[PDB]
């Protein structure tokens, strides 16, 4: 995970300067609530959201490594932020590894802590460049990031989840800061209007096809034997891919198990797994994973020849088909 | 604390009814259940104080537009609802109505971040919402540290209350003036005239707590002495007895109905409420005196009705 930048010299350098810089953004009176912040930025040094920034970054020479290191730091930034919240409201005790915020120090102090990331996160986004609309297209990568969160808050139970509401959700969810990523690294350094005009596009598609992969493994492995990740999915009423693909098939055997809700058992989870295994869901998600991952590699391919789109498939390729 | 208050002050009337209607449509949003939360509070604050000093700092100068100024007044506003909602929060599943919340304080902050850059293309001023955001933030995680606390400074109380309540007043009237492009003989002043005003509106809540009735038990520091905050009155009263408050304020969440009695007779007994009846009063004065260095006219005269509305009523 971090020392996967070892097989891409032109970037790791930036990537290892990146950590020290993120360490050194963050500070706070607060001794306590900064070691928790700093720890979670120690165990993300995977930085892949980073390194698309860095990697279309090397398609223009009009960006100073000052205002390079300040938008990806603001990326990085603004996905840890998000995460700190989406933690409070999943209720989630682990995040990379460490405890989080919330289990330690509380709920209050957590959203505080989110909120302040927020304020460096806009400050590394000034620090970055001068251009308005730059920082206007942060400022809407932000409210559809948010807009995704409540799309998957309205999702909540529903059974009814279409493939489209699925793909608006996780677009802005997780697909969104990896297209402003690729936008803003592109732009920073004034990359040609083809790159620019792709930028987002392959951000979407490898952001989706991401989340895509994080949901299949969900529902892959041991079918009989309870997971531990799905049981908190499913009593809260989110319904991950292989699973909603697999609910047109059957949907009152699916209603059967899934009204229950919060009261599902120990036994019903294994017979939702079950179903979802007899109707393929994992088999149909990997499919349009892999499709998705297709559609980001052909647009790579569209890309100007260099040293820069071969390392962009080499990362889409490592990311999302291992 | 009304919402025709602006009849008093008829030069910035107009944009301040203006302001209304602004903000609601620029808080509008798909999702009704957090548009409501959001517009229930927008309802509820309708004075509109800070954009107040913002807009009556403005008639120094005449730079910029309407719509920038507007954007300008409103970005304030958001960033106070905004952390207003985050307040509304508990320490510590999930309840439906709290997920909202948190969703609604963070739409906020997009919009209060939108509403900035349409206010200014200059980079400094963008820079000082930042600061100021950083440091209403700063401050807020900054009372974690000051809970259960009998040791803390005057000084300490002052740096709480300057990040929480009194750096949005500095923020308004400093980008007030900026913003309109007043003289830098009035901008230099800005900045110390709202931490004065800030400091004491936020003593001025601290003294409403132990004023009431002192026999009885009030609503809101019920949860404050158990969660261990402590209100200025009670923070000029600890010096008198060290021995006496720490037997019953360790009891923290443990404090019964009469325990918070016993603490609400001792300052009662040693009047902090008068301690801190004078505190308000001298920064009151010391916000005063300021806004008399400010060029001699209406705004000026202005800023002290509204100043003297706020702090000696």
């Amino acid at each position: 995970d971090r020392q996967l930048w070892r097989q891409f010299p032109q970037v790791e350098p930036q990537l290892t300067a990146l950590q020290d810089y993120l360490l050194r953004t963050v500070q706070l009176d607060n001794q306590p609530i900064h070691h928790k912040i700093l720890a979670l930025l120690k165990s993300g040094g995977k930085l892949l959201r980073p390194g698309y920034f860095y990697l279309f970054s090397t398609f223009g020479n009009a960006a100073t490594p000052a205002q390079l290191q300040a938008g990806a730091a603001a990326i990085e930034i603004l996905h840890v932020g998000t995460l700190i919240h989406d933690d409070v409201i999943d209720d989630s005790p682990t995040r990379r590894g460490v405890r989080t915020i919330q289990m330690t120090y509380g709920q209050r102090n957590a959203i505080y802590a989110g909120d302040f990331m927020f304020t460096v996160y806009f400050d590394q986004v000034l620090k970055s460049t001068t251009d308005r609309s730059l920082i206007q297209n942060h400022i809407d990568a932000m409210h559809r990031i948010l807009q995704g969160e409540l799309h998957q808050m309205d999702l909540n139970y529903r059974e009814d989840i279409t493939l489209d509401a699925y793909l608006n959700e996780i677009a802005g969810k997780t697909a969104e800061l990896f297209a402003l990523s690729c936008y803003q690294g592109a732009q920073l350094a004034g990359a040609p209007q083809s790159v620019i005009d792709r930028t987002r596009d392959i951000g979407i598609a490898i952001g989706c096809a991401y989340q895509m992969l994080d949901d299949i493994l969900d529902y892959a492995g041991d079918p009989k034997r309870t997971q531990k990740p799905v049981l908190e999915d499913l009593r809260s009423g989110v319904y991950s891919l292989p699973l909603l693909l697999s609910l047109s098939h059957a949907p009152r055997d699916f209603h059967k198990l899934l009204k229950k809700k919060q009261a599902m058992t120990l036994e019903d989870i294994k017979h939702v797994q079950a179903l979802v295994a007899q109707y393929d869901g994992v088999g149909a998600a990997k499919q349009l994973a892999q499709d998705y991952t297709d559609r980001a590699l052909t647009l790579i391919q569209q890309l100007p020849v260099g040293s820069a789109q071969q390392s962009l498939e080499q990362l889409t390729r490592l990311l999302l088909r291992r």
